[PDB]
């Protein structure tokens, strides 16, 4: 998994339910980083088409999210009400094989 990154940022308005339409996760195995591991249809995230699975989400509203659970990260989103600043790094690979790959067994996330 030699992938190289590029970061971004995304501002997505929260739906009625407070919900951007990702999962946010990983394997079990230990990792320092943490992966969008599924985009839901019909979602702000969705919608604005700039996130996918695979991509490694960095930190939120100008704070970097390393060393948190995913838990602890996807509390913190839920606590952010009407907007919400994601930041991200793009994985340069075949997109496809990035959703398969974090579609597989053991993959833990939260849905937010």
């Amino acid at each position: 998994l030699g992938i190289p990154t590029v970061p971004g940022k995304v501002t997505l308005q929260k739906d009625a339910q407070n919900l951007i339409g990702i999962s946010i996760g990983g394997g079990a195995q230990y990792c320092p980083c943490l992966y969008i591991v599924q985009v839901f249809d019909n979602t702000p995230a969705a919608l604005d088409g700039t996130v996918a699975a695979g991509d490694e989400i960095t930190g939120v509203n100008g704070r970097s999210i390393k060393g948190k659970t995913k838990v602890e990260v996807a509390k913190m989103i839920q606590e952010v009400k009407g907007e919400v600043t994601i930041h991200y790094n793009k994985l340069q690979a075949d997109p496809k094989q990035l959703e398969v790959l974090f579609n597989g067994p053991g993959i833990e996330s939260v849905k937010i």
